[PDB]
């Protein structure tokens, strides 16, 4: 409701892919998540679905945001707000609206918001090599992701004023909780190819086969019937959050560059600490004294981004993202100059 002018302007056209997330960051003084969250959640009528107070929502968003470390160059609440923005953009797509149920939407927007809560700016392999308490707690398995999901629920249901799930019927909540957990866990990168390949084999290939029969009468019905099964909506949701999570390369050039600087600095920090403690260095390439950020981005894009967005774009139709990805890939290439 009552929001300072500058912040109101910063939340300009959050519906467009081109969005100045850094101006929101500055305007909100490192509190972009509560502002974009409230607006996004309202535009999607989430409390009206969970039966919560716009006041209980604020308390929730506030506690989740506070548990994102501002000190992290990359994994701070701004990254979360950015992922939330990409998620809403995807949910707003015809293909997605025509495939997911409102409860999947709720799961996605919430998953995006909490997916990295309390991230320490270190990778899972680092926590394991160090014997960090979280690594011991989670038996060196999907350490951070399990933690984001768990801590999130502990903060939410641990206080009546934060519990945006308080007024839900056990069954509905139970299903929403499982969906949220599934999406957060799906962000662990070691499972990257498993998730993308399943999406390609169960969504893109079968759909191309049906779309060969043209776009006639019952044809479409057969298509919509197949895409809406619980199994497929799950694979679609996993793909959606994964793509929102690493969508930086598909953003306007200025933003793309900033995101690359932030994540790189976070990785360099870790490398300096690993060698300092004599711990095994996991990202030998990510050393601030040896690593070329543009070349690293190129490799990153070729390895994870290209094929994954290829598949996502074929299913949802995202020319804007693909054009940005091409332009940015060319920029990093153009910076060679040598
Ligand atoms: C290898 C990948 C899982 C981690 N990773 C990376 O290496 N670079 C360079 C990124 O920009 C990036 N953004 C998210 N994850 C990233
Ligand atoms: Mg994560
Ligand atoms: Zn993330």
């Amino acid at each position: 409701d009552d929001v300072p002018p500058r912040i109101a302007r910063a939340m300009e056209n959050e519906e467009y892919w081109d969005f100045d997330i850094f101006e929101l960051e500055a305007a909100t003084h490192n509190r972009p998540l509560i502002y974009l969250g409230l607006k996004m959640f309202a535009r999607f009528g989430i409390c009206e679905f969970l039966h919560c107070s716009e006041s209980t929502l604020r308390s929730w968003l506030q506690i989740i945001e506070a548990n994102y470390h501002s000190s992290n160059p990359y994994h701070n609440s701004t990254h979360s707000a950015d992922v939330l923005h990409a998620t809403a953009y995807f949910l707003s797509k015809e293909r997605i609206k025509e495939t997911l149920d409102p409860i999947d939407e709720v799961a996605a927007l919430i998953a995006a918001t909490i997916h990295d809560v309390d991230h320490p700016g270190r990778t899972n392999s680092f926590l394991c090599n160090a014997g960090s308490e979280l690594a011991i707690l989670y038996n060196d398995t999907a350490v951070l992701e399990s933690h984001h999901a768990a801590l999130a629920f502990q903060l939410t249901t641990g206080d009546d004023k934060c519990n945006i799930f308080k007024n839900m019927e056990r069954n509905d909540y139970r299903t929403l909780r499982q969906g949220i957990i599934d999406m957060v866990l799906a962000t662990e990168m070691t499972k990257h190819f498993e998730h993308v390949n399943k999406f390609v084999n169960s969504i893109n290939k079968p759909l191309a086969t049906l779309e060969e029969n043209g776009e006639t009468d019952k044809n479409q019905e057969v298509i919509n019937t197949m895409l809406r099964t619980p199994e497929n909506r799950t694979l679609i949701k996993r793909m959606l959050i994964k793509c929102a999570d690493v969508s930086n390369p598909c953003r306007p050039l200025q933003y793309c560059i900033e995101w690359a600087a932030r994540i790189s600095e976070e990785y360099f920090s870790q490398t300096d600490e690993e060698k300092q403690q004599g711990l095994p260095v996991v990202m030998p390439v990510f050393d601030r004294n040896t690593c070329s950020i543009p070349k690293s981005q190129i490799s990153f894009i070729d390895y994870f981004i290209t094929d994954m967005f290829d598949a996502w774009d074929a299913f949802v139709d995202l020319p804007d993202l693909m054009q940005h990805l091409d332009n940015n890939f060319k920029y990093w290439k153009g910076l060679d100059e040598m």
